[PDB]
């Protein structure tokens, strides 16, 4: 799996264990095992939702498996409390693409799965 | 609605009304309000078009469209006149991938469309 | 075609003529002229694979064509080889998203395709 952000937040303002926190709950909602799970988040960018500059984010969350309608809420109401929780930026200024993937169009370790 | 753009263009090449006149352009073309407009430009990256590394770009705009046409035709001519006329980037110089999103797929305020 | 990837390691670290090879590399899997293709490597980022923000990274190919299920694991196998060479990246810290793309939604010049 595949977590990655982009932010106009300030790096500063990513807390050391966000990478550690986000890794953890993306592999225990996909069920993915950590090794396979890369999260990014790219801050300080340009971004303006709603029409203004304060905090926000959007993102996608892309695996093979484990993502589909009928799962997407509760991914979406777990990863909208983390991101606030650690980011502090409000669920209603931040965006997540969730993306099922075919493991023919995933490359890893020089294959395909 | 998320318009997203990534360009080799130094970051004080963009006008400072960029955002907030791009949201509204997002916007009216959608035919969304703004208040769920996000906009984003990632600016002085490394970014290569047709082997030189002169004033390029690439984007997507995203969007749930549901039952409705495409118009990504008039959607790339208003949008390239509008980021060429405020980046003045040339348009043979920049790719934008029109997304058609639907709403189970979409995260936010915590649930999802 | 784009190919786009997010990396932890160092700008300077990527070879001054790392776009150059990898956009001749694009154009030949793809069989595409390299005057349509765009390379964008976005170094410095803040991103962790297993956890670890030792080099890593995550990125996608996407063309008009070129790319299909039968295609990518050769696509894969060429493209990891050459990105652990010139970034020093293992290949089991990096994914790449094939992603084949429709000319109507693609836009370039002021049109589509």
């Amino acid at each position: 799996p595949i977590f990655t952000l982009n932010t106009n937040i300030k790096a500063t303002d990513v807390p050391s264990d966000f990478l550690s926190s986000t890794s953890a709950l993306v592999g225990n909602i996909l069920s993915k095992p950590g090794s396979y799970v890369a999260v990014h988040i790219n801050t300080d960018q340009q971004l303006s939702f709603g029409g203004s500059t304060n905090p926000a984010a959007f993102g996608t969350l892309m695996s093979i498996g484990g993502i589909e309608p009928s799962r997407n809420r509760d991914h979406s109401a777990k990863l909208f409390d983390h991101l606030n929780t650690k980011l502090g930026i409000p669920k209603n200024r931040m965006y997540i693409h969730f993306v099922n993937l075919n493991g023919d169009d995933v490359g890893w370790n020089g294959t395909t799965f």
